[PDB]
């Protein structure tokens, strides 16, 4: 991850300058949020998550949403992520919704993260940082009723509670959370687990004299907290929903576009090769628009041939592979076409729209492995409007 | 692109408590030049690519090198990276590796870095610039000898060769160099394009009445420079092999390495699920261990359950898919791991390697689409040793 999020909110004509952008719909993101809030129950907070630098969106432009919504919590994975949202000027519950490294939870005491355990050693090693730095530090103890066997302490055998226990009582840190984390979107499953886990988190509770009323329970992703609405608990930790990304929920819009334009236009005769490894050959005359984007700003190499883009209101074909800084894009039927135009590389364009399963499938990625690194490899313009 | 390279290099301290990064060999870096330069003739001269921030390993860390080697020529692709170039010091020459958008070039004018055209109104508009600057340009003119039908002006009908003679006799731009670009590795069929270039650039001066002694005729790339070498003509253009990604050429080892650390060990008993969509349950009692590196850092999601890593000198599988933020591995069998220690992901440890053929398998990526990405997403640590 970035060791440092950058400050600046790019400005028009830093963009104008850029080869390539990230457009942010502000206005999405806030619906996105009110829309979600509408269906949680009123016992219920909600824990923003912002890992990957906001789902490549962006923490310090969209971090001034998340307090003007009175978000209570945010969730992070990286040092620098916690820096970002607490040099925003938020005040409420940071969790790590992550397993982190001794050295990487020792360096950010500053910030007042709440740390995810699930192991007797990282308890021993934070209650050590306590110790040092003369106060009691908070903690969530992730549990693997969900089955992730990921961050969690597992609990089915005799050797995995008696472990939770001495997480759970390990002096001079303060159970303020536990949780679980589920891998699939089958509410079915997700209800057979939430029983089990409220087992689970029943039994640590009593067996480390932890006060219920005293505990968040939370259990919820995006997924989770709108479709199985009983496993709100006491906080949810919607993340990819608030972005627009809960593949089974499309009334949340995607609020990223990916942007760049045309440099330079170029007439190229029938029977022509196109790009490395020549795997396309014109059979026309025909002009093609040369876009400076390429796998490095995260349009994949796989896009040559398969997708389009839309320019001036229409889609237009890839063709050739993508190189590491271009694109070529075959403009010989769009009409209207000059150089500075904007390409939408995703998003929508006039009454045209590129949809995230055509990404997918072009890409031969899932969506958030292509947006978190157009995240970190291209500068985000935060749009006001409608 | 980023619109911004960091200026930090990041010390020891940074780096431990980052989640994952990347270890640049300088040493090997200055090897790989220095075993290029051996090969090139007398009379050619080296423009070092440093695209992508350095192809990835980072122009800021790199560029001290490039000086002290005495290279004088850089190309880059965007701005931010022209800019990156020139804040090191270097005064040589610094040619665009692209099309660029006249929005691009416009606001890089301080940085007086040669253009790369092939079309008409490319000219046109940078000689408008060189008009409103009181200057005269500097630009190379791109040719479609090499069949990239990318950045070049095609020749092969007549209206393309007076295209041709427009650019290169266009008021107030200094033509100084006349390229092409090959698509393949293929050395039979780049003496072939090479012998059709040096007639078409040989036709072009002298309808333009530029003169050749004055003109630097380069076409070369890393393969094109070591293999044909009767194309290394005025100017070689090598990026991938002085970095060690030149794969036909495997004496220039990588210079890059993508490492982690273990988070956190988990007791997982027999029968039980690991990551999203659980595609993974153990077979046994296990121990796993959390690595907070995922796909946002640039570790694919298909490298689960199918990747090794390197853990106390020893390979360990990669279970269940990757996530966003954390990667597990099964360490049951290795023998010494603890909470802490390096994990490398990419390249080297003890007795064991992870080969560039084995990671594109496993991510099914090509290694530039895998390491340019590693470079937005990763600090990057400059190993002086040896
Ligand atoms: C990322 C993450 C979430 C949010 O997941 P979404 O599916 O994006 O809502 C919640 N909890 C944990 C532990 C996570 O790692
Ligand atoms: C990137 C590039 C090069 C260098 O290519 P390598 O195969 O990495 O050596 C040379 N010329 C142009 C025009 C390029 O775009």
């Amino acid at each position: 991850a970035p060791l440092h999020i950058d400050t600046a909110l790019p400005d028009a004509a830093q963009i104008q300058q850029s080869n390539s952008w990230l457009e942010i719909s502000l206005g999405q993101f806030q619906s996105n949020i009110e829309q979600f809030k509408s269906h949680m129950n009123a016992n219920t907070k909600i824990c923003a998550i912002m890992k990957a630098d906001a789902y490549g969106n962006g923490i310090r432009g969209l971090m001034p949403t998340i307090i003007a919504q009175g978000i209570p919590c945010v969730g992070v994975a990286s040092n620098a992520e916690a820096r970002a949202v607490r040099e925003s000027g938020f005040k409420g519950e940071l969790i790590r919704v992550r397993s982190a490294s001794l050295s990487e939870m020792s360096s950010a005491l500053d910030l007042n993260i709440e740390e995810l355990i699930g192991t007797h050693q990282q308890a021993l090693d934070l209650a050590e940082l306590a110790k040092q730095s003369g106060k009691t530090l908070k903690v969530h103890i992730a549990l693997n009723d969900g089955g992730m066997g990921a961050a969690g302490i597992d609990m089915t055998t005799e050797a995995g509670k008696k472990e939770a226990v001495s997480i759970a009582t390990q002096p001079s840190l303060s159970v303020v959370g536990i949780m679980t984390h589920f891998p699939n979107y089958n509410a079915d499953e997700v209800r057979a687990k939430l029983a089990q886990f409220k087992e689970s988190s029943t039994w640590l509770m009593q067996q480390a004299n932890l006060k219920r009323e005293e505990i968040t329970l939370h259990v919820a992703n995006s997924y989770t907290a709108l479709n199985v609405p009983e496993a709100q608990l006491d906080m949810v930790r919607p993340g990819g929903v608030l972005f627009g990304d809960l593949p089974t929920n499309p009334e949340y819009p995607s609020i990223v576009s990916f942007k760049t334009r045309v440099s330079s236009l170029h007439h190229l005769p029938k029977d022509s090769t196109v790009g490395y490894d020549s795997t396309f050959t014109t059979s026309r005359d025909s002009v093609l628009a040369n876009l400076p984007v390429g796998y490095s700003d995260g349009y994949p190499r796989k896009m040559g041939n398969k997708a389009e883009v839309l320019i001036n209101g229409q889609r237009a074909k890839v063709v050739g592979v993508t190189s590491m800084n271009t694109t070529v894009v075959d403009v010989t039927e769009i009409k209207g076409v000059l150089p500075g135009q904007e390409v939408v590389l995703f998003g929508q364009q006039q009454k045209q729209s590129i949809a995230v399963s055509e990404m997918e499938n072009n890409a031969e990625l899932i969506f958030p492995e292509l947006y978190t690194l157009w995240g970190t490899s291209n500068p985000r313009f935060y749009v006001k409007s409608s």
